[PDB]
């Protein structure tokens, strides 16, 4: 519960093993102090993932601790952390335009 | 093709225009940005067809669609949104210097 | 006829562009109103001939001129001023009776 | 200032203003939407005879005067006139305006 991982049962694991080999890792891109990368589960696997692993108000997966993502089949170093993109509040509209310089 | 607001729709928005806020403009290596903040009570008055069913928030509006809502600025500003990845995509970060 | 800035003057204003603030759009019977709040420190960078020695504020500016300062807005606005009368003139008004 | 207590002139004060009352010029009446306007121009010399506490320390103009006060100066006006004052915003503030647009040009059929 946002601190304690929820261990899979024996039957859930059997349902997941078939997909383990179909998991895809993308090349990492750098930044100031962060290496980034994304994991892609095949669309079919989502039907197998436990309901309590999904965020109710979004349909995506909730942030998972290490033992949780490893149980899904993902293999990675220890330092990796799962994060979420953050959408602004509904009353803030964003705009942008191509810059104009001087000379 | 934008879906223009109606007379009666625009009239229903009137009382809120007075309080729409505009931020300064900040810029990076190639783009310029700014945000507009609408009064919270105004969202209720907005026609549902201006919203994204999945997000439960306003969809991307064309020039004429945001002008309809009472927003004024150089018409060169283009709206955009920060979209969340598909469920089957997991995002990870790592310091490790 | 506008007094265009010099490349040397324009460059001096460059760092303030991101802090210029804009107010909401207000209206009345037949006009829309709005003000722009410049960063105080910026006033020291604006050319002398852009000021008004009668009050110490910026003289009325033409669109091209205020756009040359880093102010961005929609098409249509026109800058104005408040003219204070001399000590021998008193002003009166009454709710249209 | 929560104006309330009018500072009426004394007999001597008013007596000092008399040779000036004849020349007080009143402009025509103007009007917009909410109010009606009037500009009163008094002789420049009359200002030297006016009481110091009637002026404004900062702007050096006359301070807002209650009905009983300006009437005591010799300004003959009808009931309902209030003296107003214009205000200039701080130097870093610029003012802008423009004619309000909407479906306001009614035609004979289905505007
Ligand atoms: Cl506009
Ligand atoms: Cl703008
Ligand atoms: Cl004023």
């Amino acid at each position: 519960k946002s601190g304690v991982p929820r261990l899979l049962t024996a039957s859930e694991r059997e349902r997941l093993e078939p997909f383990i080999d179909q998991i895809h890792y993308s090349p990492r891109y750098a930044d100031d102090e962060y290496e980034y990368r994304h994991v892609m589960l095949p669309k079919a696997m989502l039907k197998a993932i436990p309901t309590d692993y999904f965020n109710p108000e979004t349909g995506t997966l909730r942030i998972l601790q290490e033992e949780e993502w490893r149980g899904l089949g993902i293999t990675q170093s220890l330092g990796w952390e799962m994060y979420e993109v953050h959408v602004p509040e509904p009353h803030i509209l964003l705009f942008k335009r191509e810059k104009d310089y001087q000379m």
